[PDB]
């Protein structure tokens, strides 16, 4: 017996963590395990061709946002019973459970794996030496942008580039997915999509998630990120913060356990960033705190000729024991609420300052539609991005930009 499983590079050697993690499984079973691991830029592709051709793995990850799309599909095994046999609704966070199905759907179709969420890592070096208390710049965005304006007129240097730093770094290259862009949209009290009056709209192009927007890409126009951030993608800004070209930068909690890895094992332990490292929550917007909460489930597809092994090995990896040896392997919290009480997670600063995050964590609806609607919204915010690389965003310009993307949304949630 082989069970087959697909997973995406949660961990710097990914597929030996994983397989390492299912040791005692295919042990205890008298089953190998396969793993083959998908980058995150092709794993889409590669689980709807598997969804459509019937020609697939025994279970996926998926990210929590893609939990809608692949069920509309009708592909995937019910896992009520397994949620259940873990303890059911009330081991979850809302935010988690919600992942579990499409939105409206009868039955479940996803088992919560890990969770994550965003937060700033920051140089406490960097602030230090320009008189920023990180306690006042991520506590509201006036804060924040003058925290930003001290690290530009800041005579700080990295020790070893021997160059100053970014105060900002955040990509301009037009973006996968809203996961920088959230926050700053939730905070001034805006939203994606928005249910009202029996149906799913646009609401991109609402005044408050206009203010959110402009408020984000505008810190770049003046000057709070340079020109060489707006030519880069996600991976290069995270790069470039490991290298020392940053002050502050937005990721989830994986970066605290890279950090205690060498470079030459796909850390950055050696690096003065690692060395100086603090992490802040975003700041409050003028309608509150908000962070994007994420994190991948696993799923079963209903076309497996090993069901019954398959629902045993998500109840393993679902459950207590193996959520804590995941979490630990890959720097994410588990999906579980009570593996949250390991002092791995809870004596460990960094991370702690991520966990209280979790209070303001905001997820997307669970839509069959959403990669379409965030799709169409990246396509639009990339438009921002290059307008800002010209220092001509204008509120109109960013207006009509999401305007264009609001009418393309609405033809497609219908
Ligand atoms: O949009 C799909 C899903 O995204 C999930 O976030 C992942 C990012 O998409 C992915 O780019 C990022 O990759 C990390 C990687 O885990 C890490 O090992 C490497 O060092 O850096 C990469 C970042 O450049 O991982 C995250 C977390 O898995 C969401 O969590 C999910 O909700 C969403 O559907
Ligand atoms: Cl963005
Ligand atoms: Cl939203
Ligand atoms: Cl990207």
């Amino acid at each position: 017996k082989t069970l087959e499983v697909w997973i995406m590079p949660n961990s710097p050697q990914p597929a030996e963590d994983f397989k390492a993690l299912v040791a005692p499984f295919e042990k205890a079973h008298g089953v190998e395990v396969k793993v083959t691991v998908l980058d995150w830029g092709v794993a889409w592709t590669k689980i709807t061709t598997a969804a459509t051709s019937g020609v697939g793995p025994d279970l996926t990850q998926l990210g929590t946002t893609w939990v809608g799309a692949i069920s509309a599909m009708g592909v995937l095994e019910p896992v009520d019973d397994v949620l259940e046999a873990l303890g059911g609704e009330k081991a979850y966070l809302p935010a988690v459970w919600r992942t579990t199905r499409l939105e409206g759907a009868r039955q479940a179709t996803a088992v919560p794996w890990f969770s994550e969420l965003r937060a700033f890592y920051y140089r406490t070096d960097a602030l230090k030496a320009a008189g920023v208390n990180p306690a006042e710049m991520f506590a509201s965005w006036q804060g924040f942008e003058a925290g930003l304006a001290r690290l530009k007129a800041s005579s700080f240097r990295d020790p070893e580039t021997k160059a100053p730093l970014a105060p900002l770094c955040t990509p301009g290259r037009t973006p996968r997915t809203l996961h920088n862009a959230a926050p700053w949209i939730w905070g001034a009290g805006g939203e994606i999509v928005r249910q009202a009056g029996g149906r799913w709209q646009s609401a991109l192009n609402s005044p408050e998630s206009l203010e959110g927007l402009y408020f984000f890409l505008s810190l770049a126009q003046k000057g709070y990120v340079p020109a060489e951030s707006l030519e880069k993608n996600t991976a290069q800004i995270e790069a470039d913060f490991q290298a020392g070209k940053c002050a502050v930068f937005a990721s989830g909690p994986w970066m605290i356990q890279r950090a205690q890895v060498p470079e030459a094992k796909g850390g950055f332990a050696e690096r003065t960033a690692a060395k100086n490292l603090g992490v802040a929550p975003y700041p409050a917007g003028p309608k509150g705190r908000y962070t994007f909460f994420g994190g991948s489930n696993l799923a079963l597809f209903n076309f497996s000729k090993n069901k019954p092994l398959a629902k045993e090995l998500l109840k393993y990896l679902g459950g207590p024991e193996a959520q804590v040896r995941y979490a630990q392997m890959t720097g994410m919290l588990p999906a579980l609420r009570s593996a949250w009480s390991d002092p791995s997670f809870q004596q460990n600063p960094l991370l702690r300052t991520f966990i209280q995050a979790a209070q303001f964590g905001r997820t997307y609806p669970s839509l069959a539609g959403w990669g379409g609607v965030e799709n169409l919204a990246v396509q639009h915010l990339g438009m921002a991005w290059d307008l800002v690389a010209q220092g001509r965003l204008t509120r109109e310009a960013l207006k009509d930009l999401m305007d264009k993307a609001s009418a393309a949304i609405n033809q497609a949630l219908r």
